[PDB]
């Protein structure tokens, strides 16, 4: 049950993407760097209940 829709928080920036990783920790470095690559800094948010990762600025 790896997530399939990575939802980025953006006011005028919207999209989704999907990739594979070796494990959750390995995916963390990529996902956080991808938020940084968008000019988004903030705490990482996750809901196991829905299997989604959101960046709370």
């Amino acid at each position: 049950m790896m997530q399939y829709k990575l939802i980025l928080n953006g006011k005028t920036l919207k999209g989704e993407t999907t990739t594979e990783a070796v494990d959750a920790a390995t995916a963390e470095k990529v996902f956080k760097q991808y938020a940084n690559d968008n000019g988004v800094d903030g705490e990482w948010t996750y809901d196991d209940a829905t299997k989604t990762f959101t960046v709370t600025e």
